[PDB]
């Protein structure tokens, strides 16, 4: 069932949000504000931009056609993350903490 699928997709995106997770998963909430932070690069190097409130619409819309499809987003947003910045960046860091939590909450969905 892909009803049921997609309700295991919007659960772990909720836990993902969840003020347990807010230290580190923060930066995810919303799509990057390039302006606002001066990065007028990003949008050069990153040629997907992805973010935890674009997935949310997705899935409220039913545009993911299975958890696959779900999955590749949340890998995108945090793929765009190591691409963009140096290995040590204090973001980098916090978006590894964030894939912790998605890995290990996505294999045992
Ligand atoms: C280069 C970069 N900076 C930000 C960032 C986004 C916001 N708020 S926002 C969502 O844009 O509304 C605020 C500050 C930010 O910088 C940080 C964040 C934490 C630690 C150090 C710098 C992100 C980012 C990415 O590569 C992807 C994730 C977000």
């Amino acid at each position: 069932s892909h009803m049921e699928q997609l309700k295991c997709c919007s659960g772990i995106l909720k836990e993902m949000f969840a003020k347990k997770h807010a230290a580190y998963a923060w930066p995810f909430y919303k799509p990057v504000d390039v302006e606002a932070l001066g990065l007028h690069d990003y949008c050069d190097i990153i040629k997907h931009p992805m973010d935890m409130s674009t997935i949310k619409s997705k899935l409220e819309a039913r545009e993911y056609r299975d958890a696959q499809e779900f999955g590749a987003d949340v890998r995108l947003m945090f793929s765009n993350c190591y691409k963009y910045n140096p290995p040590d960046h204090e973001v980098v860091a916090m978006a590894r903490k964030l894939q912790d939590v998605f890995e290990m909450r996505f294999a045992k969905m």
